[PDB]
């Protein structure tokens, strides 16, 4: 009954000459006493996968079948299905990444898949849930209550601009914003208008429209105080700053931002902080680990896991590919080239 990991496996990594590589003799991680061992069934592709520690495993989003259980783990059994996030390309843990045949759960940044979800649907969620939570925390917005019967009331609407309303992150975030009593207003391309509205946007606009920031300022009564930038380029930053109200506001982006007097505070989400383990980027010093960041991730996942279970948080629309590891490599290229719109690339792994 003791579990012994396989001697080697296939995983996706980067080699010594900056090329994405299928490695067929990759190591298998050891099983922590407080984690479970996962035979990965599906993975999702994220832009951050495509942005190096050679030979460390790639990939964030996984869903799979529990094949072994740590001695200190309760409430999980062999055969259970789980989904969660890995901390990709981490030099201290190069044998942990979503793009492997076998991984281990990390922290408490995971949950059991609800009976009603498939592996493919569940794999689509982890980075979205994680990022949505970090963005709400940085904006100074409370996470939803999983136990409440309706959102908090605001007789005077509290708007949140979401620049890039068709992004995988925005569609999960806008649902959470709604649950917490906020009213998201989104910008994206016309063909994704229905998607954005279905995911919680009160109104949606084409970001290309002339003088759109004036339109938004007027809509929000010149008091927009929250802007979430899911695109993070020179144009999106300029736009969000122009839309924020006359008295100031808070800009949060999902990436570090390029190079005002506008009374705007600023932050950006650092993905590895969902684990509270720290980060070696950005130099100098990166970030330390912290128990408060760790506890926030666990709390977020306990809340989001229930919301997913209850059908209150739905996955981004899926583009599913049946395949193996070369299909992940291929998926990453489609994503890197900006070739996906309003969909998440998920690969369902064939064994063998
Ligand atoms: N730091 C982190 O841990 C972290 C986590 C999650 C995401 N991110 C970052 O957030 C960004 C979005 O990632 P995601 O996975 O949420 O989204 P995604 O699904 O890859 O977003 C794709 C959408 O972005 C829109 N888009 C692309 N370029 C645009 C531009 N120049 N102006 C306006 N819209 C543009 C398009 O929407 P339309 O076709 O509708 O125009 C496209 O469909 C990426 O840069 C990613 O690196 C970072």
């Amino acid at each position: 009954q003791p579990f012994i990991p396989p001697p080697q496996q296939t995983a996706l990594t980067v080699n010594d000459h900056d090329e994405v590589t299928v490695w067929n003799a990759a190591p298998c991680p050891m099983l922590p006493r407080d984690q479970v061992y996962v035979r990965v069934e599906a993975v999702a592709i994220n832009p951050s996968d495509t942005s190096a520690t050679p030979w460390a495993f790639l990939g964030t989003d996984y869903a799979g079948t529990v094949v072994a259980v740590g001695s200190d783990v309760t409430h999980i059994q062999v055969g259970d299905r789980v989904y969660g996030a890995q901390n990709e390309m981490c030099p201290r843990t190069p044998d942990q990444g979503a793009f492997s045949q076998y991984t281990v759960t990390r922290g408490r940044v995971w949950a059991k898949i609800p009976k009603g979800l498939s592996f493919e649907q569940a794999a689509a969620l982890p980075a979205g849930i994680s990022t949505a939570g970090l963005a709400m925390k940085l904006l100074g917005l409370p996470l939803p209550s999983p136990s409440a019967d309706q959102p908090p009331t605001h007789s005077k609407p509290v708007y949140v601009l979401v620049y890039g309303g068709s992004t995988a992150t925005a569609t999960v975030t806008m649902q959470m914003l709604r649950l917490s009593g906020y009213i998201p207003i989104a910008t994206c391309s016309p063909h994704n208008f229905d998607l954005a509205k279905s995911r919680g946007a009160e109104e949606v606009f084409d970001y290309r429209a002339p003088n759109l920031a004036q339109t938004i300022r007027t809509y929000t009564k010149n008091n927009l105080r929250y802007a979430l930038d899911c695109i993070t380029n020179v144009e999106s930053t300029t736009f969000c700053f122009a839309a924020i109200g006359r008295a100031g506001g808070h800009y949060v982006s999902l990436n570090p931002f390029p190079e005002t007097r506008k009374m705007v505070t600023t932050d950006w989400t650092l993905g590895p902080t969902i684990f509270g383990e720290g980060s070696t980027w950005p130099a100098p010093y990166g970030r330390p680990g912290s128990e408060e960041e760790r506890q926030f991730g666990e709390d977020l996942w306990r809340i989001a896991g229930q919301l997913v279970e209850d059908g209150r948080l739905v996955h981004h629309p899926l583009r599913v590919v049946q395949g193996g590891f070369d299909h992940i490599k291929q998926g990453m290229e489609l994503v890197r080239k900006g070739e996906l719109s309003g969909e998440k690339l998920v690969v369902r792994l064939e064994g063998p």
